[PDB]
């Protein structure tokens, strides 16, 4: 039976999400299609969040990505929500069933777990600092102390997004794992710790640089990064020359994908297939 | 790039349409899917047809096919409509551009059309009879008289129907091609004529039997049906034991899926694999 997907967010054009799935439904047998449904381009901008969901019901799609703006948006919409999605506040996924009803899942906070297991496996996790509280940093943050993280500083340029953000993920865990804390000297804070996260755009082509200082890395820092585009980043670069673990950005995108599709479809996702797509675009 | 079609209408079960689209696009290439779309089903019932086509707009679909009971309803939410939709009334097949708007056109007729040809290319076609003004039989009437018959006959139960579908026809056409005759005592009007089209349901397993008696048949008569289930209905059975041509339903059915693929898509299609697709479910 042929799978229909898609996402709903805004500026999608140059989304890897949408050919992953097609490559690997294709792959085990199954005519798959992903759209995109980008509320600032050529067919659904301007609709509402719901119509666009109740749209997905009527004409059989098998399930949906939630991007930026409508993860936390989507969650009053679906009948179920994950226990995770829930105390998170945020959906990324969203499974429809034979009647049309829904399922709210998150794997941004999976596939990050999945991707510090893959590609941090030795890293020292009792104290890290996460710059950067919007995107996907709410997910990072919540997968980082749900997979070891003892204490996560998390900086934003907005202390009140970061002290948010701290807020829900400490209630979603039951202790005060993360703190919110000033952006600005956060190099001083990154030394003393044992890994660092960016969590925001800064290394993209349109956000040339890097979130902080990166001569307050030494040789004994793992450094992560949520941005894939480049995927050698500056700041991994740094991280690199010094012999630091790195955790790429490409982990996290491929494998919310990998669980998404399991999520979607029941199949059991080849991995090195969907990260092959992935590099492929 | 992948391709994403469907069909609204009621009871779609049964329809070998989103197959014949779906073997024929990947034959081609392409990843297509093809969603029934039907509003006595478990995921579009109780939608008004609007919030059905608005939703096929915004979720990226790149054409749809109608049917009953939609095809005349369907009309004044299009953007554009052929000329031969516009004058039948009707349309079956809606592509849908990249900005989200609407060209309806009928492939019903084109297919009957080309059945005729491709079925009946010596046939007699000075006077026909068609048993039958509802489902298919406007497109089939309005096909007769645009591809050689002179007189067209057409006897419902309803004999309202059947002037009903005869001033469609012959407005659309410019002469008077088509007239309602009554039902009963048909069979001597067939006697008469040089061919007869079955486009009612009888013949089908929930509705055995003939729509008239066959001993009217002679050898040198042409016996069309729109029943393909069964492909060899009762009444072609009688014609071809006659040696009778005949035309059965099955070319129509392919035909209107052919031409409306090239529609959508662009890409010339296999008549024969959507044929192979077709006779395999």
């Amino acid at each position: 039976d042929s799978i229909l997907l898609g996402l709903i967010g805004q500026g999608l054009d140059l989304s890897r999400t949408p050919a992953m799935h097609e490559a690997e439904g294709l792959a085990q047998g199954r005519a798959t299609v992903y759209r995109r449904i980008d509320t600032l381009g050529s067919r659904a901008s301007g609709q509402d969040l719901k119509t666009l969901l109740d749209a997905a019901l009527y004409l059989g799609f098998n399930g949906l990505n939630i991007t930026h703006p409508y993860k936390q948006a989507v969650l009053p919409l679906l009948d179920e929500v994950s226990e995770q999605a829930t105390q998170l506040g945020a959906v990324n996924t969203v499974v429809i069933d034979a009647t049309g009803h829904t399922t709210g899942h998150n794997t941004d906070v999976s596939g990050f777990g999945r991707g510090m297991e893959e590609g941090l496996p030795n890293a020292k996790l009792d104290s890290v600092v996460q710059v950067g509280a919007g995107g996907v940093g709410n997910a990072v943050a919540y997968a980082l102390v749900t997979h070891g993280v003892q204490k996560l500083q998390v900086a934003d340029l907005d202390t009140s997004r970061a002290q948010a953000l701290a807020d829900v993920i400490n209630n979603a865990v039951g202790r005060e794992a993360v703190v919110g804390v000033d952006a600005r000297g956060i190099e001083d804070v990154i030394a003393a710790a044992d890994g660092v996260v960016n969590a925001t755009p800064m290394g993209m082509p349109a956000h040339p640089g890097t979130a902080f200082d990166v001569s307050c890395l030494t040789k004994d820092h793992w450094v992560g990064d949520v941005v894939y585009m480049p995927i050698e980043t500056e700041l991994l670069k740094a991280a690199r020359a010094l012999g630091c673990e790195t955790l790429d950005g490409t982990r996290m995108a491929i494998h919310q994908a990998v669980d998404a599709f399991r999520l979607f479809t029941g199949l059991e996702p080849d991995v090195s297939r969907m990260r092959e797509t992935f590099l492929s675009l």
